């Protein structure tokens, strides 16, 4: 964990440059340095206390550009720094961190829906491709549990997916896992205790409030309590043993709602609102800035 939940970028009318940090200990929001380039459909992660913004797309008045960018935010300095770019642009990307390395998974580049996966090494500032997924996935949820990488749901270019797969680093190999009970593109995916959670998303007809979790020991998905708001393209993270979901789109509104899940009581509650409604944000947790 750390201290603050950082939300970077997103979409409302066009792609956003916002970086804002929510503090669960006092309810406060802080606006921090803007991204250098607006982006929606990006992912956030943390390595060595630095916040990384990965991929996305700049949907803007003057044009639409898919992003291969990796950028690094240092809370100590309140400055963004560019890192090496990925091999390819990846809008509606998923990311996971294992052993201080960032895995970028799937996403789109125009009509190209990627199965490709690449890994960034911060000590070298270098990306390298690894084995591709067995399925093309954009709007894909990614999480890490016990140093294995999970890619969950998404859209393959033709169908929204209930399927999911796992990457075994030491074998450089992807294998299918049990599919979810619900088709979901754009779900929030995270890890808590021994389970991979998939919250919300879009099933082809409707934005979802349902939430299900995969127990790696049993290989089964089980529904838990649904969110209070239906939402796709939500941000998600974990902070002190609770899941937080941030924004997204419900078919009517770009949500400012932030919900918090308590796994012991199996209940969701609203904890704050974002300063403005948005979908397609990048979210991660690190130390408070100066
Ligand atoms: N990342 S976003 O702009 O919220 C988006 C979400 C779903 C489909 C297309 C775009």
């Amino acid at each position: 964990v750390g201290r603050l939940i950082y939300t970077a970028g997103g979409y409302f009318r066009q792609s956003l440059s916002y970086l804002e940090a929510y503090n669960p200990s006092n309810g406060s929001w802080l606006r921090l340095a803007d991204l250098q380039v607006p982006r929606s459909g990006l992912a956030g992660c943390v390595v060595g206390g630095l916040l990384y913004a990965v991929g996305g797309r700049n949907n803007s008045p003057d044009g639409n550009t898919d992003s291969s960018a990796l950028d690094c935010y240092n809370p100590m300095t309140n400055q963004w720094s560019p890192c090496a770019s990925m091999s390819v642009p990846r809008n509606r990307i998923g990311v996971g961190v294992i052993d201080g390395h960032i895995y970028a998974v799937g996403g789109s580049h125009g009509c190209i829906h990627h199965s490709s996966v690449e890994r960034y090494e911060p000590e070298r500032d270098e990306w390298h491709l690894v084995a591709p997924m067995l399925t093309r996935r954009i709007g894909v949820g990614v999480a890490v549990l016990n140093r294995l990488l999970y890619a969950v749901g998404g859209f393959d270019g033709t169908n929204r997916l209930n399927s999911a797969e796992c990457y075994y680093p030491e074998r450089n190999e992807w294998r299918m896992i049990t599919p979810m009970n619900t088709i979901r593109s754009g779900a929030g995916v995270c890890v808590l205790h021994n389970c991979i959670y998939a919250a919300g998303g879009y099933d082809g007809q409707d934005q979802l409030n349902s939430v299900e979790r995969y127990d790696v020991e049993t290989e089964t998905w089980t529904f838990v309590a649904p969110m209070r708001h239906h939402r796709s393209a939500l941000g998600i993270t974990v902070h002190q043993g609770k899941i937080y979901v941030l924004g997204g789109y419900d078919g009517h509104t770009f949500l400012d709602s932030v919900e918090c899940y308590d796994p012991d009581s199996d209940t969701w509650s609203e904890v704050t609102r974002m300063t403005s409604g948005r979908s397609g944000v990048g979210v991660a947790v690190t130390m408070e800035p100066c």
